[PDB]
C-alpha cells in the first residue's frame, strides 16, 4: 500500500481582460484564480484536485496544508472515507467552522485522492464510481450570460451560444428585475422552446420580489432558477418551490454537506440540489448528495464554475449518475479552462463527454503552473446582498 | 468622524503545562491562544477585540487582515450596523462560508469596533445597549469538570467549586456515558438540590445515547444539556426536547449567525442558545440572537470560552439582557484570562460584574502581547466525533 | 450615576382646520395631541419622549405619571433594560394590561430614557445602537392619501407627493372597495412602475373581501397590504400571505410588545412587522422585534403616525437597522410635525437623514408646549369596524 | 324604550389590616378597590356593574366616564350587543388597546347594562340567559390558601376550608417550588382522594419549572394549574397540555376578549378557559367565550376576584351553562365581598345558588358606597415576573 508523504497546495492567478469582465450578485470578476492541490506518495503516485473558488488563496493554502494535510501525512490514500472523516471530525467542522472555506478545502484535497486512486488503478474516476449512466454524453449549458446587456444582447449572446452547439445556457440576474425580465423574453422569443434558458440570481433578491420574478421565469418556461434568495433562508425556498410551477426551484453552490442539503429536502425547500464536488465536501461528499437527491425524487445537477479540474470532477460524477444532465460550463475568458491540462471543450449534439486517461483523467501543464503563481491580485470585486437587505 | 487606518491580528500562544490539559470531545488541550485584533483610527481612537478559538490563527489573521480589514479602511467606525453587512454581503458569506470560521473572523473585528466606539464615548459597551438588566450582578457558572474522573474526584471538584462561591458548573461527558452517569450521581449526592448542575458533551453522542442520557440528566436535576449531537443534526436536539423534561437543550458555540438559531427555533429544536457574541457573529450579531430568543420564549446564555476579551464582551450583552443568567466563566489553566488585561474574576454572592471602563472596559497589556507571539504551535488535540460516527 | 426626581406627562393638542379633516377606519380626524413625557434627573439631565396616539390623553398622563412614574423615581436612568422590565412586571402588564395603552405609556417613558440616555453621553442615538445602517438615508414615504377621493384626486395626490421628492406614498382604503380599486389603477398609470404604492385598510375588511382587494393590490403592484384584517385575526393574515403574491403583508401599529409579533411569526401570518417604538413598548422593544423580524427573514418598517418625537425615535433605530427602509411620514396637517421641534422633513432623492443632535438630537420649543396645553377637545371621532363586524 | 342619561364610575377603596394581606405572584394586596359602575336612564331604571381590579382606578374612572359613556348617552340600553361592538369599534380597541384594561372597562359597562335590563324585566340575569343548567347549585371553590406557609399551615388552612363546606380550594405557588410541592403533599394527605386541590402560579414560572411542577401536580391529583407560565407563552401551555396528565391547564383572569381563547385552543394549549365576565368583555363577551369552550371539549371556569358584583355576574353565567361547576369564591379579607350589598356566601353540601332577585339580584348599600370613596391608595403592591425573567 502507499502513503502519503506531502499535501502541496499551489496558488495561480491568471488575468481576465478588463472588458471581459463580467458581474453578477457574486460580485465583478478581476482574476481566475485557483489552488491546485497535489498529494504525494512515498511510491510517486500523485493525486491533483481544487477547492474552487473564489475564496481566498492564503487561506485555502494555510487549511490544505497545514490543517488538513498532516491528518493525511503517513496514511494509506486508499482509504478516502476513513480520511473525510477523520479530517471532519478530527479538525476541519469545529476548527473551520461547518459550512465553511475549510469545507471547500477539505474537497481539494478528497478530490486529489480520487484522481490518486484512480491512477494507482489506471481508470478513470466515473469507472471507480459504477460507470455511465449518460453512456451517449452529458448535456452541458453554457454558463452564463451576465449583468450590464440590453434585451437584444441578451438573445444575441444566447444565440452565439446555441450557435456554438450549446442546447441550454443561463443567465444572471437580481440587479435590475424589470430589465432581466425584458432579457428573458427577447432570449425566448429568439431561440423558441427547444433551449433551456436557466435563471441565476446569486443570491440578490428578497421573498417578493423573487415570487415576481419566478411569475416571468414560469412564464418564459425557464428550467430552473438558481440562487433565488440568501441560503440562509430555507422557508422562503420553500414559498417559491410551493408555488408549483414547472421551474425547479435550484441552489447549492453556496451550500455546504450533505447535512446543508438534507435541511432543504426535509422543508420541501429545493427541486435541484447543485452541491460541487469541489466545494460541498468532495467527490466524498457530492457522490452521497447525489444519492439522496435521486432517494427524494429531486436531482442533483452541480455548480462546476471555477477551473477545469471542478469541472472534469463533477463531470465524472454526474456521468455516472441517474440524473437528468444539466451541465454547468464556464464560458467565460479563463486560462484556468484551456491551458491548465490537456481536456477541453467538445460539445457533439449539445453533450460533452468525460476525460477518458486514469484519474480526472488527464495531464497537467506543469510549466502553465510554475508561470501562473499567485502574487496576491484580487480574484472578484465585492459581492452584491446589500440592496434587497435594504441599503438604497 | 474618524475613519479606520488599520485591521491588526496579532496571532498569540500561551502554554499549558501537561498535567493541566483537560481534554472533552472537542479533544485535548494543548495551548491556550488567540487573535488579538486591533483597529486603528487616524485620531488613534483604537478598539481591540478577539475572535474566539481554537480556529487556525493564520486562517484568521489573514481573514481578518486582508479580506475584512480591506472593506473597513477608510470607513467611519461608528457605523458598526453598515460594516457588519459591508463586510458580510462583499466578503466573508460567499468567499469564507456562510458558517464558518470567517464569521468568527468578523465577530472579532466587530467587538473592536464596539469597543472603539464605547471608547469614543467614554462609556463601558453595556451601557450603550441600554444599561444593565442585572443589576445586581450576573449568575455564573464554572467551565468545566472534565473527562479522566472517577465519581468521587467528579464530586470534590464540584465541591471546590462551590467552596470558592460558585452556584453552578458544568460537566463534560460523552467518552463513556456510564461514568459520566456516575459521576453526576455523585455530584447531586455531593451538593445537594440548590446547586445547579450542567452538561456537555461538545457533539459526541448520538441520538440514541443521547436520549438515555437525557434519562439520566433529569433524574439528577440537570440545568442544560449542551451540544448533545452534533449540530448538524437538528431533528435530534427537537426529539430530545419533545421528552419535555425540565433539563434545557442548549447549543451554540458551532452555529453561526441568527439564521442557525431560527433554523433551531422553527424547528423546535432548542431551549437555550448559545451564540457567542466573538464566534456567531460579533456583539451586534449576538444581540439580535438574544432578542430573537426572548421573542420565542427561549433563553440565550452564551458560551464565552476563550479569552478575557470573548468573557468581556459577552459579559456586556448578557448583563443588559432579560435572560436568567448562566455565565460561563473558564476555570481552567489559561493565561488568556489572568495576563492580557486588568480585569479579573471576582466573584460576590455567585455573581460576576461586567468591567466599567470605556469600552470592553480594561486596557491590555502590550508587553504581555508582545511576548506571547505565536510561534505554529498546536491550540487543540484532534477533536471526537469519529466513534460516534461508527468508527469502533 | 443620575437618580430620576420627577416623571411628567404633558396634555397637548393642535387643531386641524374642518377641510383638512381626514378619514381612515380609524376614524374622522379631529385634534392631533400627545402626551410630551418629561423624565427629570438630580443633575438636571432630561429626557423626553410620547407614547404616540390617539389614545385618551387623561389616561395616558396617569399612566405615565401615577402608575409607571412611581417605579422610576430614585432610580439610575442608566439601567433602561432592568426599568423596562421592573415597570412592565411590576405594574403594567396585570394592572394595565398586557396589550394595551399602557405599553404605550411605557414606550413613551422608554423613548424620553433613552433620549436622556443620549443626551448624558453627548451622542444621536442611533450612535448608542450601533451607528448608521442606512449610511446614504432613509426613504419615506407620505403617509397618507386618506378615504373620499375620486380616482383623478387620489392619482393627483399622489402625484403631488412625488412631486414634492417622495418616492413612495400610502392609500387609505376598505369603505368602498370598487373605489379603492379604481383609485389605485389610477395612480398606478399617473406615476408608472417606480414609485411605491402601499395600501393601508385599518382593520375594515373581513377576509373574502381582504382576498378579493389583495388581488388587485397585486395587479397594480402594490408594496404592502397594511392592516388588512382585524389584529385579532392572526390566522386571516396567514390565509392572505399564503396566495404567494409580491405584496407584503403588513401589520402592526396595534400590536403590542415582541409576544404579539412572535405569534404572528409563528403562524407565518406576516411579511412585514409595523411595530412602533412610541406605541409596541418603547425603543427598547423595538430593537427586539426588529431584530427579531430580520432573524424571521421578515422586514420591520415602523408605524410611525403621530407627532415628530415618534417619528425621531423610529427613524433613529429605522437608521441603525438591516431591513429596506419604507419610513412612514405624516404629511397630514399636523403642528406636532412642524412647530414642536426644531428637525423637520428634509427629502433628498426621496430619503430622510436622521436627527444629528445628542439623544432624538433636537431640542424643544417649551414656548410652543406651554401654549398647546389640552383642554379637553377630542382626537379623533368614533372608528370603524362595525361594517365588516355586520352591521349594514 | 329607555335611554341611557349617565355613565358614572365609582372608586371605591377598602382597606385590608396588615396581618390580612396575603401575597402571590400578583403581588402582596395592601386595598380591596373598585369602580361601582352606575348607567342611569331617563325613567330611572339603573343598573350597576364592576370592572374588577385591580386596575389603577383613575384610568378605569376616566375610561368608563369619559371614553366609553359618551358612546352610550342617549341610546336605547336594551340592545347591549349592538353597544358592546359600537364601543369596541369606535373607541376602545385602537384607542385603549385589544387586550386591555379598556376591555376590563367594558366589562364593568357591559354588566350593568345585563343589570338593567334584567331590572327593567323583574327577572335575575341567570333566567334571561336561558335558565339554570345547574338546577341544584353551584359547585365554589375556597380562594386562596397564598404564600408565606409552612406545609401544616396550609394542610390546616384547607382542612379548615373543607370543615367550613368548601369540597375544593386553591393553593397559590410559584416562589419556593419546593415549598410548593411540600405543601402539596401535606394537603392531599391530610384530606383525602375527593376534595379538588387547585393550584395557580399567576405566570410566576418558566417552561422547565413549571414541568417540573406539573409532575409534582399530577402525583398530588390536582384539578388544574393555573396561570403555570406567562400568558404572552401560549406554546409552553401547549408543552405542558401536551404531557397529556389529568391535570387541567387553566389560564384566563389576564386575557381579553374571545380573541385570545381562541388563540389558545387553535394551539391546542387549554383546558380550562378563565374569561372572567367583569374583565374579558363582559357577560356578552364571556357567555360567547363559554360557548366556545364547550364546542371545543373544553372547560369554562371563570375568575371571579374582585368584588362582589364580579362574583354575582359570573355566577347568573355559571348557573346557565353547561360546564363542570369550579367556582372562584374568595375567601380573603374583603369589605367588597360583605358590606357592598345584600348577597353573601351561603354554602349548601358545597355548592352556592345565584342571587334571585331582579338583574344581578341584589341591591347595593349606597351608604357603604359614599363612605368609601377612594382616596389615591394603592390596591396591590408590585407584582412579581422579574425572577423567572432572569433578575436573580
Ligand atoms: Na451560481
Ligand atoms: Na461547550
Ligand atoms: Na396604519
Ligand atoms: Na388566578
Amino acid at each position: 500500500s502507499l502513503k502519503i508523504t506531502e499535501v502541496k497546495a499551489h496558488a495561480l492567478s491568471t488575468p481576465i481582460p478588463e472588458r471581459m469582465r463580467v458581474e453578477s450578485g457574486a460580485g465583478l470578476k478581476l482574476n481566475r484564480q485557483m489552488i491546485l492541490v497535489e498529494v504525494r506518495t512515498d511510491e510517486g503516485v500523485t493525486g491533483v484536485g481544487s477547492p474552487s473558488g473564489p475564496y481566498d488563496l492564503a487561506v485555502l493554502k494555510r487549511a490544505i496544508e497545514d490543517v488538513i494535510g498532516p491528518q493525511l501525512i503517513g496514511e494509506d490514500p486508499a482509504n478516502i472515507n476513513y480520511l473525510w472523516h477523520k479530517v471532519f471530525h478530527g479538525e476541519v467542522s469545529r476548527n473551520l467552522g461547518h459550512r465553511s472555506v475549510g469545507i471547500a478545502a477539505m474537497s481539494g484535497v478528497d478530490i486529489a485522492l480520487w484522481d490518486l486512486k484512480g491512477r494507482a488503478m489506471n481508470q478513470p474516476i466515473y469507472q471507480l464510481l459504477g460507470g455511465k449512466f449518460h453512456t451517449r454524453g452529458v448535456r452541458a449549458y453554457a454558463s452564463s450570460i451576465y449583468w450590464d446587456l440590453t434585451p437584444d444582447q441578451a438573445a444575441d449572446e444566447l444565440a452565439g451560444w446555441v450557435e456554438q452547439g450549446f442546447t441550454a445556457a443561463k443567465l444572471k440576474v437580481g440587479r435590475a428585475p424589470r430589465k432581466d425580465a425584458a432579457n428573458l423574453r427577447a432570449m425566448r422569443q429568439r431561440v423558441g422552446a427547444d433551449v433551456e434558458i436557466l435563471v441565476d440570481a446569486n443570491q440578490s433578491l428578497g421573498r417578493h420580489d423573487a415570487l415576481a420574478m419566478l411569475r416571468i421565469l414560469d412564464e418564459a418556461g425557464c428550467y430552473w432558477f438558481e440562487e433565488p434568495l440568501s441560503i440562509d433562508d430555507i422557508e422562503g425556498h420553500r414559498i417559491l418551490r410551493a408555488q408549483g410551477t414547472p421551474v425547479r426551484i435550484a441552489t447549492g453552490e453556496n451550500l455546504y454537506t450533505r447535512n446543508a442539503f438534507n435541511d432543504y429536502i426535509r422543508n420541501d425547500a429545493i427541486d435541484v440540489l447543485q452541491a460541487d464536488a469541489s466545494r460541498a465536501g468532495g467527490i466524498t461528499e457530492a457522490l452521497a448528495i447525489s444519492a439522496s437527491a435521486a432517494s427524494a425524487h429531486l436531482a442533483w445537477n452541480p455548480h462546476t464554475f471555477n477551473d477545469i479540474i471542478t469541472v472534469a470532477a463533477n463531470l465524472h460524477l454526474v456521468a455516472a449518475s441517474p440524473h437528468p444532465a444539466m451541465f454547468e460550463w464556464d464560458i467565460t475568458h479563463n486560462d484556468l479552462m484551456t491551458r491548465l491540462a490537456s481536456y477541453d471543450l467538445k460539445l457533439e449534439n449539445g453533450l460533452v463527454q468525460p476525460p477518458q486517461g486514469p484519474g480526472l483523467g488527464f495531464e497537467i501543464d506543469w510549466d502553465f503552473v510554475a508561470a501562473h503563481a499567485w502574487k496576491g491580485e484580487p480574484a472578484i470585486g465585492a459581492g452584491h446582498g446589500m440592496k434587497k437587505e435594504g441599503h438604497h
